[PDB]
């Protein structure tokens, strides 16, 4: 499974049913449809003690992963009961500029998604949280091509040490702070993974404001491989699953 012609998304129905299934991400974000909820709170982020442990190739993108073994990055209040533990970040990018986004606004696509992925710490890891309808919160931010992103560099510059798949390196002190936009307006829906095994456990928050990267930074993203050393190489772009019908949904806005 993978994004290639024989084997990209749409034929991972065929070993993951659930691919066709009620509560499917991405999605289109219709900004004229989605419903002003004044009962959604602040989103509440707390980084400040985030732990970054290592980083990744995991032959669908790169990983870094954080020490969730207890309460050090979290993520509170906007539509979610209860405290999610941050435990990975990851993105999704194109060959070009004009495409890589998952999510879509009005059907404009963006050219990358950073995805922060939480899971509900009710649930004991992240293995078992991913088995229920509220175990995930991912947060979801839009990369546009401009000014380059000063906090983004670090991520960069590692990545020429694992640009194939398997190939991991120790990545500590790295503060996703760096990442975030100024304002945290959103809109969210339930909805699921957009990487096999497409589980339908997770709450979307999708930032209004986009980050800025520049054309170099997402340049360097799409010198990394799919696959493994001593194996044919094709890089790693177009990782983005299109976008799913919303069917019995709605896209609910803490802003107006
Ligand atoms: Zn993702």
């Amino acid at each position: 499974h993978g994004y290639g012609k024989h084997n990209g998304p749409e034929h991972w129905h065929k070993d993951f049913p659930i691919a066709k299934g009620e509560r499917q991400s991405p999605v289109d974000i219709d900004t004229h449809t989605a419903k002003y909820d004044p009962s959604l709170k602040p989103l509440s982020v707390s980084y400040d003690q985030a732990t970054s442990l290592r980083i990744l190739n995991n032959g669908h993108a790169f990983n870094v992963e954080f020490d969730d073994s207890q309460d050090k990055a979290v993520l509170k209040g906007g539509p979610l009961d209860g405290t999610y533990r941050l435990i990975q970040f990851h993105f999704h990018w194109g060959s070009l500029d004009g495409q890589g986004s998952e999510h879509t606004v009005d059907k404009k696509k963006y050219a990358a998604e950073l995805h922060l992925v939480h899971w509900n710490t009710k649930y004991g890891d992240f293995g078992k949280a991913v088995q229920q309808p509220d175990g995930l919160a991912v947060l979801g931010i839009f990369l546009k091509v401009g000014s380059a992103k000063p906090g983004l560099q670090k991520v960069v510059d590692v990545l020429d040490s694992i640009k194939t798949k398997g190939k991991s390196a120790d990545f500590t002190n790295f503060d996703p702070r760096g990442l975030l936009p100024e304002s945290l307006d959103y809109w969210t829906y339930p909805g699921s993974l957009t990487t096999p095994p497409l589980l339908e456990c997770v709450t979307w928050i999708v930032l209004k404001e986009p980050i800025s990267v520049s054309s170099e930074q997402v340049l360097k993203f799409r010198k990394l491989n799919f696959n493994g050393e001593g194996e044919p190489e094709e890089l790693m772009v177009d990782n983005w699953r299109p976008a799913q019908p919303l069917k019995n949904r709605q896209i609910k806005a803490s802003f107006k």
